[PDB]
């Protein structure tokens, strides 16, 4: 067994997908979730205008709308955040993706006071905090605030992992890591895409992350599928695989294995 | 299999330990991580002035201590964190514990503006926020200042989880959960207990609003973690408890999971 094999075991990622049977098990899966746990009302997703969250953020609104005209429980609801820090560069693909989603519901939660908080409390120490430090910490703060509203309206916090970040560890630990339930894990980026054409997207919801990587989506869409790439990719690839691996387990006890 | 036996086989207590022994075993443990982990030189810890924190912070700074002295590298380093929300109600418990740790080097990191604008935020947005919630916000927020810490000073983030807790599910998920490392998982409470005897350490800080909240005591807990009859009531609520933590013990559900349905 090759390790792209053992990676794409781990994953669950097909070398090609039916979009539209995707979508189905996805949202049969958050309502099942939601169905069996009956004190939880709600589903809770920051959406950033990218195509993750966009995805996620649909696929769950889908969930809830059925589940409440299945039920007949209005209290069924998607709540969906936007997490700026400051004022947000471009709120447009933002306003685009809400727009497809139509959400019951939206919040906006300002990270910038708890950030700079944060980041003040830290220098007033003498820890200096550099500007990936500060984005780990704003990542983190968002998966507070996320927890935050959910805690409060019976929810479950959806992430928005998939194959295509899991592989080389491209998410902040505990950050937008951390999360409830994962409907987007199995699929990789070009399979994301393929579902929102399948649900009617607006072409710009899905067309530097690559440049931080050192890497494609290209490349690690297609290992992913089992396919042949360069030895340079391959490489680049592993490294971040085995990198990332803290963050794909739970914390290490005496009894862990993984990271010997 | 009971359940009792499957839950001991998972979080892997023994019925008795010797404590000298177990030290000897975290504090190899701690050291054997390090040496794996080339670029990392410290490990960092929130002091809290509780037993778990107390132990965990000892066991880590031995472990720095001898590493350092086997590698005659001075980097490594044992970094305690002081976390409280404003002026702390008593700082006596955490005085004490930070004597007996008698750490590298100390960093106090007030919450309370980060934990304050994040409230702000929530209850301008028309979030209103229990104090039970507002606690697990303070939680999360010790975790963001100590993974920071850690990210500033090529640090592993050491968690205090331990196997009473975790039966119980008794912390807060990605709050004192989110952690890299947990040197004291296998131990119940009185195990604990035992080995901070050993060390030393003074008695007051080993000897609850804990048990009342559980509706369960340790006593029990660490009994049915030893393999031991307890009563029915306790029984069933220590696997309630189980059963419901079972989300804070697994990592985020994909739609290839189990454990949950
Ligand atoms: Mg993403
Ligand atoms: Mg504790």
């Amino acid at each position: 067994m090759t390790l792209q094999e053992e990676i794409i075991r781990q994953l669950g990622v097909k070398a090609s997908i039916d979009p539209q049977e995707e979508i189905r098990k996805t949202v049969d899966f958050l309502k099942a979730y939601l169905r069996k746990h009956s004190f939880l009302k709600t589903y809770v997703l920051g959406i950033s205008g990218g195509q993750d969250s966009t995805l996620a953020g649909k696929l769950a609104q889908m969930a809830i709308a059925e589940l409440r005209e299945e039920t007949s429980d209005q209290a069924y609801q998607f709540i969906a955040v936007r997490l700026p820090y400051g004022v947000q560069a471009d709120e447009a693909d933002a306003q685009k993706a809400l727009a497809f989603i139509a959400p019951d519901q939206t919040l906006t939660i300002n990270i910038k006071a708890a950030v700079d908080g944060q980041v003040e409390a830290l220098q007033a120490a003498g820890v200096e905090i550099s500007d990936f430090n500060k984005g780990n910490i704003k990542a983190r703060q968002r998966m507070i605030s996320q927890y935050a509203i959910a805690g409060q309206m019976a929810g479950a916090v959806i992430g928005t992992d998939h194959a295509a970040e899991n592989i080389t560890g491209f998410f902040t630990k505990f950050g937008d890591g951390g999360a409830d339930i994962l409907p987007l894990f199995r699929l990789n980026k070009r399979q994301g895409k393929a579902l929102l054409k399948v649900l009617g997207a607006d072409a710009a919801l899905y067309e530097a992350d690559e440049v931080a990587l050192g890497v494609t989506y290209q490349d690690i869409d297609d290992y992913l599928e089992g396919k042949l790439i360069s030895k340079v990719a391959q490489a680049t690839i592993e490294k971040w695989w085995h990198k990332g691996q803290h963050k794909r387990h739970l914390p290490i006890t005496i009894f862990a294995d993984f990271w010997k």
